[PDB]
C-alpha cells in the first residue's frame, strides 16, 4: 500500500535478524535493542553491544539502496532527514564518544560506551535524529 513502503524499516529489521540469527541473539536482548533507543535506556548486557557491531557488519542489509556504508552514514542520512550540517552533527557526535571512551578496546563493550555516550550527547543537539539517523550512524563507524 502506499503508507509504509519507503523506508528501510524491513531491511534494518533483516540485518537484525541475521544477527539474531548468526549471533542467535536472544529475543530478550532484541526487545532490549529495540527499547534502548526508544525514549533513554542503558542496557548493562554486553550481546546487545554484539548485535550492534554485527548490524554494522550488514550495511548492505540495512540499506540495500547503497547509502549505509564505512563512515559514509552521511549519504543514508541525507536520503531519510539530514542535510549535511545535521548528518555531520552525528558524525562529530560518534567521533567525539568514540575518543572520550575508556579504555576499554573491544568488540561489544566499546561499541555499548561509545552508543550510551550518543544518547546522552542527543541532548545537546537541540533536536531529535531519526531512529535511522541514530542506529546508522553507530553502525558506520564500528
Amino acid at each position: 500500500s502506499p503508507e509504509i513502503m519507503k523506508n528501510l524499516s524491513n531491511n534494518f529489521g533483516k540485518a537484525m535478524d541475521q544477527c539474531k540469527d548468526e549471533l542467535s541473539l536472544p529475543d530478550s536482548v532484541v526487545a532490549d535493542l529495540y527499547n534502548f533507543w526508544k525514549d533513554d535506556y542503558v542496557m548493562t548486557d554486553r550481546l546487545a553491544g554484539c548485535a550492534i557491531n554485527c548490524l554494522a557488519t550488514k550495511l548492505d542489509v540495512v540499506d540495500p539502496d547503497g547509502n549505509l556504508h564505512h563512515g559514509n552514514a552521511k549519504d543514508f542520512a541525507m536520503k531519510h532527514g539530514a542535510d549535511e550540517t545535521m548528518a555531520q552533527q552525528l558524525v562529530d557526535i560518534i567521533h567525539g564518544c568514540e575518543k572520550s571512551a575508556p579504555p576499554n578496546d573491544d568488540k561489544c563493550m566499546k561499541t555499548i560506551d561509545v552508543a550510551m555516550c550518543f544518547k546522552k550527547e542527543i541532548h545537546k543537539l537541540n533536536w531529535v535524529p531519526n531512529m535511522d539517523l541514530v542506529i546508522g550512524e553507530v553502525l558506520a563507524e564500528v
